[PDB]
């Protein structure tokens, strides 16, 4: 057996303030897989050293017969907590998976992005903001579009919320005089929603 173990990744976008979980594949001709490393590609063979130091790992099943077959192939869970002082700009760390089979042979690292996606993957952190997509609100009939009350804006931020379940609860949601909204995010990023998707008026 001279083939190493076959790794299936994949686009490992990962958020601020936010938790992380994906799965990598991997098979081996001899259907077993001993060791798996996830490291960054400098330090030489023996190297393990991986950083972010948040990036966390596991593989279930090391060592068994059987554990790594195109049927049911080895999985490697890749997760983490994202803190929220990361830099973003996006901001890419490009990571390396290598697993051994019995006789030894280690998966290749080889350095080009045309092997995105199998042993190499790109881990991409983005702000918190890009993790969600707010919703079509209710529209909120104002008075007067270009002066809404207080009791106005808060019913344009109580609709955006509860068109947004799954934004964070501790997000912030306000609403300015025209009815602009803007979401802040618990890393401080922001989405904005214009007057127009979210408010009308009867003056005309
Ligand atoms: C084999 C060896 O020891 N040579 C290293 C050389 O590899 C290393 O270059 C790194 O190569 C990897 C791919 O192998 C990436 O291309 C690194 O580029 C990036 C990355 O994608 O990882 C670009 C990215 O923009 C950077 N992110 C930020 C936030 O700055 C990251 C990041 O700096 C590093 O990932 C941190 O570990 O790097 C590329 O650096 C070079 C320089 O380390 O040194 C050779 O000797
Ligand atoms: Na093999
Ligand atoms: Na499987
Ligand atoms: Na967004």
């Amino acid at each position: 057996d001279t083939e190493a173990p076959q790794v299936k990744s994949g686009d490992y976008v990962v958020y601020r303030g936010e938790s992380f979980e994906y799965y990598a594949e991997i098979t081996d001709n001899s259907g077993q897989v001993n060791r798996v490393v996830i490291r960054n590609v400098e330090g030489g063979a023996n190297s393990t050293y991986l950083s972010p130091n948040w990036v966390k790992y596991s593989t279930e099943n090391l060592g068994r017969p059987g554990n790594a077959t195109v049927q049911n192939p080895l999985r490697t869970r890749i997760f983490g907590e994202v803190p929220l002082n990361e830099i973003v700009n996006k901001s890419y760390y490009t990571r390396y998976i290598v697993a051994w089979d019995p006789s030894g042979n280690a998966t290749q690292m080889v350095d080009n992005a045309n092997r995105n996606g199998l042993e190499r993957f790109v881990l991409t952190v983005k702000s918190q903001n890009e993790k969600y997509d707010p919703a079509e609100s209710s529209v909120t009939y104002v008075n007067n579009l270009s002066n809404l009350s207080t009791s106005e804006r808060e019913a344009v931020a109580a609709a955006v919320r509860a068109a947004n379940p799954n934004i964070p609860p501790t997000a912030k949601i306000t609403v300015s005089q025209n009815g602009t909204v803007t979401i802040t995010y618990p890393d401080k990023s922001t989405d904005t929603i214009p007057a127009n998707r979210v408010v009308k008026d009867l003056q005309i």
